[PDB]
């Protein structure tokens, strides 16, 4: 396989399905990328840089070996999480374009994200523009850092991240800057930051067509099953979200009939599996009643079973999306999905 | 298979190895019986009677179906746990011989324990004798209750529980009472209650030979790997203990070189598996360093991996014990084990 090759096998409206070929594997698109701790998983740059440290991970052989995962790994650039959990033209103290790229190289990830500024919401036009301008300067710095490390330039891929808040002209300027620099793929940043789905979809409507059509489009931090379906309708190819994982440990299971909270007493005698159609290993062997029982008793096994189911549900959703676009039936699927989920 | 048949295939000193045949399966002895939530697992009578209730479990099809486990299940009679976590000749208010047997029938377990009084330690001779006498009266009541329920009498087995604290004459009187009643197997109760290993072994030395030789001997609540090896040397065939499960969720892993606390910083860069020889799935794929990383991050996956390893370690210990007795090499094994573990 090549370092990076994206091929679109089929289209329906703005929705696409295809494959990214990389040296460690093929990624079928549209793709859901779960956290590692699926064709590609997400590493946690912010956590790892603090514990055990990027250098320590490199000493242990890089994240593939550490985690026992030999397929592609995507890493975020770290500043989203810095801003959220912990500033100058050089970067952030609490990380810079150059240090972020270096950390991601030490971790050994296959898809590397440019170091950006996820503009808070709401933002005024002026503020959105200053922030986006800084991110575009950081995007060029990220490009140059990545290109300067041969092992990285030759074996990994670099994605640029569009900013501009909710403003069409700033999103256009950002898309133009990123395409002039040139990246392997393009993320839509600055969303899923409290603006709500209608506004997110409005911004995606004009923002995704500004990105190069022939490269993958990644919507960062999205999301709920319905967010994902609507984003695919708008031209998005890749997704990451902690919802499946966090939901799992909180008693929430995803089903084709919507999310359920398994701790509710209504499940104490329910002998159905978490979802009726789900092909996952949990749904093959255990009832809602037993998983309810485990979670209420504080058993670790319960939360593990829930998480496994939720990650499998999300991959079943992406498979159904891929097959439906390939078959010219995605419009119908989305409408069928929505009808039942809500 | 028959309702209950114990066959001794090989002996070495007081140690035995063999099989219990029951309708739902064969149990190889000496056996470790982990908590269900291995050839046999333990159900949690005390928890289940409170949530969701024995009747509710019966309504859901019994514990085999509930848990998705079609092999034998052993249940304790509930009063140990009542005494520990929450009194008259009739029973305890907070359970009686009759109610305990009924609960175990509703749960559907295959090996049913008599309802006893686990005498606190230390106990004076007088107190130990009064308590043991009451337990023997309750043992006869437990026998009669079990025999009165046809589905239970015909498909399950009933074990009697020897008491007497640390006193030889009371242990003898208890053994005599239980054998006069008649049971399918015999447990040594009243130990692992704070007396320490030397005292436990001293009591086992005279107590196990008082029990019928041709029936299984169960030491309740034991224990650490070295406790198990020494008890087998003294004629014990069956074990249960929450240590593997609790240790798992607390950062403690069992290894042939002794227990380790994986959270210790000394493991942060250790690329060895939890144990070098262990055949378990965790030890096949992941390092001490990664499990350390997961547990320190509070990931559920870490505690699950630890627990899986510990349950597998205990089953590997019992397999080695079985094979060594069968081969006439258990004395050597025990000495080799001890040398390395400590
Ligand atoms: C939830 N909303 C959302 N997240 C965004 C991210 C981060 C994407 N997810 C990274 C994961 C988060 C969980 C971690 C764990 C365990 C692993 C990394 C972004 N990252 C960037 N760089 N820019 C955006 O504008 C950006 C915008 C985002 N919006
Ligand atoms: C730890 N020491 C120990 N335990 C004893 C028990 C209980 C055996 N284990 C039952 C398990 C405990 C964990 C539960 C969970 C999850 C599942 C049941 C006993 N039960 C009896 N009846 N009598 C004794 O003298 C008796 C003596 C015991 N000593
Ligand atoms: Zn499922
Ligand atoms: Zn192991």
């Amino acid at each position: 396989r090549p370092r990076f090759s994206f091929s679109i096998a089929a289209r329906e409206g703005k929705a696409r399905t295809g494959t990214i070929e990389m040296k460690r594997g093929v990624i079928r698109t549209p793709a859901f990328m779960p956290v590692g701790t699926a064709d590609i998983i997400l590493g946690n740059t912010y956590h790892l840089m603090l514990r055990p440290g990027a250098e320590r991970i490199a000493k242990l052989g890089g994240l593939h070996s550490f985690m026992g995962w030999d397929r592609p790994i995507l890493t975020d650039s770290g500043g989203y999480q810095v801003m959220s959990l912990s500033q100058s033209e050089e970067g952030v103290t609490f990380l810079s374009p150059e240090r972020s790229i270096e950390i991601q190289h030490l971790l050994g990830s296959d898809i590397v994200m440019a170091f950006d500024e996820c503009t808070p919401y709401p933002a005024t036009p002026s503020r959105a523009a200053s922030s986006m301008e800084r991110s575009m300067r950081w995007a060029k710095r990220s490009r140059d850092a990545f290109d300067s490390r041969k092992e990285q330039a030759e074996n990994a891929a670099l994605f640029g991240i569009q900013q501009g808040s909710v403003f069409e002209n700033l999103r256009q300027q950002s898309a133009d800057a990123l395409a002039e620099i040139g990246f392997d793929g393009y993320a839509v940043g600055g969303l899923a930051v409290g603006e709500g789905q209608d506004e997110m979809f409005r911004v995606l409507d004009f923002s995704v067509p500004m990105l190069p059509d022939d490269k993958p489009h990644y919507l960062m931090g999205v999301g709920k099953p319905d967010d994902i379906v609507g984003a695919v309708e708008r031209g998005i190819d890749m997704f990451d979200c902690v919802l499946p994982t966090r939901s799992g440990r909180n008693g929430q299971a995803f089903t084709w009939d919507g999310p359920i909270n398994i701790r509710n007493a209504r499940f104490s005698e329910d002998l159905k599996p978490l979802d009726s159609e789900c092909h996952c290993a949990v749904c093959q062997k255990w009832s809602r009643a037993y998983i309810h029982h485990l979670i209420r008793a504080g058993e670790i096994l319960g939360a593990m079973l829930m998480t496994e189911h939720n990650i499998a549900f999300y991959q079943q959703l992406m498979q159904k999306i891929r097959d439906s676009i390939s078959e010219g039936r995605f419009s119908q699927f989305a409408q069928d999905f929505r009808a039942r989920y809500f």
